[PDB]
């Protein structure tokens, strides 16, 4: 599969496999985890997306069971992980309330646990998982810079940051943030006009798109009819067209697909087969927003 | 009429004549087009505002009929035109959907058609007509820079851009964008407090105000009574006061007036006769917003 | 009381005494004004917050009655004052409408009146009281710079500015704006996520928080029960906990407390006795917003 360079130091697969449901599968054995990773690799999807909090702080260890039992498998993938969200589950069950923690001490503890749980000495990309209204940017930026200098983390980014959050944390760091993982799909189009995507495009930062299929709501009329029509014109399913709509954007959006289904992994690359011309991009955008683009103001 | 320098390379009349309705007139003859331009020139209004899309891609050619039959008339005016909006009309009737196109190829084709249609070798100002959610800023900025270097376009700006759109496109260009054509009037006051006008004021960019009379809704109670009162105090009509309210702002707003009526052209300059002191500016602003300005927070 | 350096030139008390109600007290005698200032000084609160408009342009003169009758008292305090709001009261009663005035002439007249009314040759901090939709930033910034160079004003800031207002005025000034006085409390939490506080945090500018108790609405269920519980755990009242919630933020927020009650002045410093850990900060923030913080987007 085509590669995307987020920076001179980090290259992903153009589509990323989200592992947030890996702990929900009835099968969490090393063998089934390896099978899922091997199905991705068969399609050239090498990038796995994790977070400390997934599975109530167990999804990384479940991935680790796979990796620790298959020597050589970690060298074939990039691992994205995240920290900053503290819910009273698993190892954080002492917690009195759901909160964010962007402190140097917490980031280091979470990274040490990610490395322990997945059986590796480095993660390819670490994201601050949510913007913290209590962030000390100086402290957080120093911790993130030291994690890169150490080699434990190849690159750093953020998730769900607004442009002003991104700007504040980048002002406190020597290393450049290489991504912002944000909701983007035909059902979530605000970032295209509200400044979120423009900011990233001006900074030459690729976003990672979460819920790129619209979070299950798109498949459950006019939008779906057009996705199915284009798919049938190009020999792919409506799912591939909804991902290709993201891939078409010149901001170089990196979709994160989160299925436990080996047959949807088998077809995930079909999005790269879609030719999405400018007019088709607008047809889908207009059906999704439910109204025509603004025409001449003088009318 | 008083001149306004948008830059060292482009100077307009302080009021601009919008030609978006020129094709709606029952009379589209060269003679009637010349009459309208000559009525503007009689009031010192030298700047004409066009767009490729006006008249379903025919308004420029209708202006051209006037200019081509009156040698010397083009040298007396500045021409603003715009591109980026593609509706299925006239030469774009093959189009499947209403969309934006900011590609180098489309901008060049639209500019070549503007020059052909108006019978000139240059336009004074070219605007991207709407912010394109699919913009490639690098590509668009290269096309706009080459159009300036070529002499085909004296200066470039945008229309309906948010500050983040303006910032993204300017980051990709060597030439400075000299304006943003946005809605501003007593019925459209959001830009005064929402950051749109502050951004332009910090960049020392004059906006062009579209629908400066409120788009026909202002004339169709308290606001109109005050405009009529001030006009009767200063020997002008309520229309001149509504334009002078824009002219008073220190951001150096350039109103675009869009009438086919020779008698409203004859009086358009009366706005420059209005003395609009700070208190009068606030009286009108407060009547328009329908509530007092925020006073001391401690109360 | 702990000091806060807004800059190399200006240091306040970490809590500020707002004098906006000083004219509402039945007692406005010099003796009662001195008593209030002496109650603050007894708690290490040295910073007094004024504005030209307070008391309909009489509150400064009422403070002055106190200061002029107590030689040496002005040297013990810092004075913050503000201008820019013109209401038809007192010396501005000729005014036809409520408006803003950020002109050099008005700022100078207001500062000269603040110095005359309080009987001093300098103010520690001058704020533009409200963002003016008619601001000429070049003119206002020149007036503010000259006021600092003159020694009449030790430092300048703003009040109720949005980030774009702050950015515009700072672009026109040589001196750095040292604060933005904005609404911040458990009932006013928008600035924590909407970019207002992030902007100030990136610029290393401390905000001053007005209505830090929520403007009387907080004391008049779940939020109050938690403030009372934490206070009873730490030997202080719920008021001290609501102020400590602001003091905990790493942006170094400076609360402005506006009581005429000598017994609430006597206890105002109790906020500095509160230990507010990250989880407690989130518990209060969550009770105030009325919903959990956003958890993992993948769920």
């Amino acid at each position: 599969m085509q590669r995307i360079a987020l920076s001179d130091k980090l290259e992903l697969s153009r589509i990323v496999y989200g592992m947030w449901r890996i702990g929900d599968d009835a099968d969490t054995s090393p063998a089934h985890v390896q099978a899922k990773i091997e199905a991705c690799l068969a399609q050239g999807i090498t990038t796995m997306d994790q977070a400390d909090i997934y599975g109530g702080y167990t999804a990384e260890a479940i991935l680790g069971g796979g990796l620790k039992a298959a020597p050589g498998l970690r060298d074939k993938i990039e691992i994205v992980t995240k920290c900053g969200i503290v819910a009273p589950a698993g190892r954080h069950s002492s917690a009195r309330v759901k909160h964010y923690d962007t402190t140097a001490g917490h980031i280091n503890v979470s990274v040490e646990a990610s490395l322990r749980d997945m059986g590796t000495d480095h993660v390819d990309l670490l994201l601050i998982h949510r913007p913290d209204p209590l962030i000390d940017a100086e402290e957080t930026g120093k911790a993130l810079d030291a994690l890169v200098a150490s080699g434990k983390v190849k690159a750093v980014g953020v998730s769900n940051f607004r442009p002003w959050d991104f700007s504040l944390l980048q002002s406190a760091m020597s290393n450049r943030l290489v991504t912002n993982q944000i909701e983007m799909s035909l059902l979530a189009t605000d970032t295209f006009t509200n400044g979120d995507l423009a900011y990233l495009q001006e900074k030459r930062v690729s976003p990672m798109a979460w819920s790129p299929l619209g979070g299950g709501s798109l498949f459950s009329g006019g939008t779906m009819a057009a996705l199915q029509r284009i798919g049938k014109e190009q020999g792919v399913d409506a799912t591939a067209v909804a991902i290709a709509w993201l891939l078409r954007h010149p901001a170089k959006i990196v979709p994160v697909l989160g299925t436990n289904n080996l047959e949807r992994i088998r077809t995930a690359a079909d999005a790269l087969r879609v030719t999405m011309d400018r007019q088709t991009w607008f047809e889908l955008y207009t059906l999704a927003i439910g109204k025509e683009v603004a025409l001449e103001h003088h009318h």
